[PDB]
């Protein structure tokens, strides 16, 4: 009885204006969230409460395609060894729309300590597809580097990412753009079930990696996820192989934001999800972690 | 992964001031439910409520006795045949109590129902045979339930707990057993149906239109101490007719052990006579 591999359980009343949807988080629920590590510890990246989002966008609007708008992630969740935190989502009714508030505390003790992860506008959306162009964006992309550069640049930092979030599995670089090759981890099985996995969205905010690999600056900080202005979800991809095309460009007037438009896009070229307005932050992510 | 009997999950949240209870009511889930039968239709009564809310205090406080107060019953709960009703406890947080609503709707698919309101909080703890001296009048058990058959309020073997009778002025002694339906008694603080035979001792003081009985409508306070592993409990009850009104009949129940222990106290019970075609819409 599990309603989303993210979700255990959805409530709603008609004395509670809000709805809520209730998920343990922890490594043995969730395995691929032991290969996420800050510093050493299970932390979870905003990309996951993306996905969980649209989990309970999956399980409230009848349609398939919707929106996440301005998203902030006012605080990581890290989940201690062995431990187990209970997260929730909360939609407060809008205008056609709910705000949304993901939060999370320790079951393990009414309730008083708890943490906001992440905050936004949610609603449906049309479809958009597409459609790309592959092609002509293959022209533009034509230096080919090496994957490991990304994950290396990450490792410097201390984030450890394994294999389940090592999606990208080709790159290309152009002027300010980059295109990603992408392929299901041999560890991740149950993507029929999500519409987006948590590692495929992480996956998508590491390309923007691939246009600051060069840059000076302090070797123990990196560009974070720090804010969306919308992320659309079109539709799940039955496809192990996907393509993931970003551009964007240090902001002119801080060196420390990144911004960026992606596009993740099937082999055919239906578009999947895309992501207006994200911008990343230079942060030490140790400092993140509390 | 059922909390309890009668219910399935429990829910609060940072970001609620309520904590909820919720339940799923239908026949193959609660079976005894069959054994309340009003004009073909399945009723749930308010002492099932009040086992309900039992439950909740057994998840939510530290101590075991409590207590429930200014209790009304707004509204029957009927369940369609085949049919499922989800059944919400709202608690609300005041001065050291909560207010409760118990309401139910239907999950196939804005449109519910309040079945019980009022007030919840803790309790504090508080003689057999002086008692089988002042009630001496042994009477059949069939006689409650007989004149309950002749009102169409048929309850069946799990809700047949009387199994001897006897009277008093104005005063009723009940030997009650488990009925050979029930086995998992162990798990309720208080059966729905040992609830509703408690509600019943008051008939055999009214055994007097037969259209009518009395319908549970308030109870000043019902106090649950601790559940009995006896298989046989001992039922005291005393009340009588308003004196000013024929038509409300107020009452004091005692449920004990053969030990003496009391088991739970009813204070205040006030019934009303009723027609149950009206109550059930
Ligand atoms: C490129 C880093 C991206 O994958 C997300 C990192 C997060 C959320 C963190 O370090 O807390």
């Amino acid at each position: 009885t599990k309603l989303h591999p993210l979700i255990n359980q959805k409530f709603q009343s008609p004395l509670s204006k809000e709805i809520f949807f209730e998920s343990y988080f922890s490594t043995e629920n969730l395995p691929f969230l032991a290969d996420f590590i800050v510093y050493e510890q299970v932390v979870v990246p905003g990309a996951s409460h993306i996905s969980l989002l649209l989990a309970a966008a999956s399980l409230t609007f009848a349609a398939t395609e919707c929106q996440i708008e301005d998203i902030l992630f006012p605080q990581a969740l890290a989940i201690p060894e062995q431990g187990v935190r209970t997260v929730q989502v909360v939609l407060t009714p809008q205008n056609n729309s709910f705000s949304f508030q993901v939060i999370s505390f320790d079951d393990s003790l009414h309730i008083s300590d708890w943490a906001v992860h992440a905050t936004g506008k949610l609603s449906v959306a049309n479809a958009e597809q597409s459609l790309i162009p592959l092609e002509e964006i293959q022209a533009r992309c034509s230096q080919k580097i090496d994957s490991a550069e990304i994950y290396q640049h990450l490792w410097d930092r201390q984030i450890h990412l394994g294999q389940s979030f090592r999606w990208i599995e080709q790159v290309w670089l152009g002027e300010g753009e980059v295109l990603c090759q992408m392929k299901v981890p041999k560890t991740i099985l149950n993507t029929t079930k999500y519409q987006l996995h948590p590692t495929l969205v992480d996956s998508c905010f590491q390309s923007i990696i691939a246009l600051v690999l060069d840059q000076s600056g302090n070797k123990n900080e990196t560009f974070v996820p720090f804010s969306i202005d919308k992320f659309t979800f079109y539709n799940s991809s039955d496809n192990d192989l996907l393509w993931c095309y970003t551009c964007g460009s240090k902001d002119k007037q801080s060196g420390e934001k990144f911004k960026a438009d992606i596009q993740l896009f099937d082999q055919h070229g239906q578009l999947v999800a895309q992501v207006i307005g994200f911008e990343g932050r230079k942060a030490n992510p140790k400092i993140l972690l509390m």
